[PDB]
């Protein structure tokens, strides 16, 4: 009768290892009606969402997709990957470092020390991670993936977006961190758009889908905050410019025909921090339910 | 591939005085060592989840998520009251949850409905000591009962028929609806009752597609009509304005605020209110007058 441990139903995980043998956690879960891991019923084509910066979000998509079952307007299924880094008694749910290497732009002009690990991680995604994955569900097909990522995890979508546009059918980039390095994430955006009259017209093209709290570009004071901290908070917002630098990219990006629609809502009286479920929770039930998004 | 098992988290069942069994999932910070604070902030809110099994993960996470932030306290404790739910393959109990969470109608019973007065007597009873004999370095500087839909509904019985029994009342999504919208006779007589000084904080949120609903592709007409018009009896948000009508003014109440999600619908808000309300209860308390 005494209190016991929680344990997830219909979910696993187990640890890959990148080509630098770099250690990563894989957290896996799929629906509930699901017997083992294959489907209950017909229903076998399902969506695959990836999430970087996992041990901070796997079960908050986990658990949006299983109370999802109860929604009218549930697409049948989903599975759920969480990519994320052996945090196993370090009372954190990010890897500073490891995050700053893995999410962060490759800059070969002018290279950032402890950054610009992206393309390392999408090799490792490509070539170990989705193939792991499928090999745990022999009796579902996927019928599409999406990539999320939360700030630097945005940035990291952004550029999977830029430099590899058929890797994935859905990129959504929460609050992606824009500013990063002097915002050269915008010349990778500037290339994509710099690259079909005369063609069949078939095409394979992805969507973006971009989120941002409404209080990270305009903060709301904090009860008996001194002058020196708010004027602080104001400045960091202004530094940062989350939602002009967001509407900068997408005035860049806007009608590029190697994209199929790209979306952007914010959440009023949402922070950085509080948006994160917010975004995670409407990108995959969009990703799920609403595809595709019309252009 | 090994079982997901969550850290700083524990899971035990508790009977009500009818010997009916619920699934107590509690958590607390991951910095914190086995249940002791690990800082001088040993002073915390606590929050109590209605359907605990489909939101006692977002809940977590999202406290967790918060110890990142720098607006951060020190965190809480969250305490998701569910049901034994293993190997159902579901997130609701559908019949327990209809009578739990509902409101009683004394003078026209609905069967199968009206049990809230019975939960409440078992969260002050039996929950929340069994909750607090398991934190012995902490002290709960603050209650919070959250509940979506009929969970809403749940939190609003809460407040108008014991109001002092929490600090906060975070009600998503409330199913003002309900029985020919009975809650609205308990927020008039709330307001019309005869009567340092400690008032309750009433906090609700709305999904915007709920009261306007967003046509899907190509969605056939019949369907299109069909959740227009549902939309329409449920009348979410409609209701919620009538109901902030009636309390209006209400020096009983220490404050009512009220967010709408566009965007959002009855499903995906859930773990936006719950995420904003949390934080809001952990990190700007209290909420101005």
């Amino acid at each position: 009768d005494k209190p016991a441990v929680v344990s997830l139903p219909s979910s696993e995980q187990f640890y890959l290892n990148n080509s630098r043998g770099e250690r990563y956690l894989i957290q896996v879960s799929w629906p509930l009606h699901w017997k083992d891991h294959k489907p209950d019923t017909d229903r076998n084509d399902v969506p695959l969402i990836y999430i970087v910066d996992g041990n901070a979000l796997f079960l908050t998509a986990t658990e949006a997709l299983w109370r999802r079952s109860a929604d009218s307007h549930y697409c049948g299924g989903g599975i759920v990957v969480a990519i994320g880094y052996p945090l196993e008694g370090t009372g954190k749910v990010y890897h500073r470092v490891r995050r700053g290497f893995d999410l962060t732009v490759p800059t070969p002009d002018s290279p950032v020390e402890g950054h610009g690990g992206a393309d390392i991680l999408l090799d490792f995604i490509a070539e170990t991670v989705r193939p792991a994955v499928r090999e745990r569900f022999p009796d579902v097909s996927v019928s599409r993936e999406a990539l999320y990522g939360h700030s630097y995890g945005g940035l990291f979508a952004l550029h999977a977006l830029f430099t590899r546009p058929s890797m994935f059918d859905a990129y959504i980039a929460s609050s992606p961190s824009i500013w990063w390095n002097g915002r050269c994430i915008l010349n990778e955006a500037k290339a994509f758009t710099r690259k079909g009259a005369y063609t069949n017209g078939e095409k394979k093209l992805p969507s973006l889908m971009m989120y941002l709290g409404g209080l990270e570009q305009d903060p709301r004071r904090w009860n008996d905050e001194p002058d020196e901290s708010w004027e602080g908070r104001k400045r960091d917002a202004e530094a940062f410019n989350m939602k002009v630098n967001l509407l900068e990219l997408m005035g860049l990006i806007r009608g590029c025909t190697r994209l199929h629609a790209v979306s952007f809502s914010e959440y009023a009286g949402e922070d950085h921090g509080t948006v994160m479920a917010c975004s995670l929770g409407r990108g995959f039930s969009t990703f799920m339910e609403d595809w595709p998004v019309p252009r």
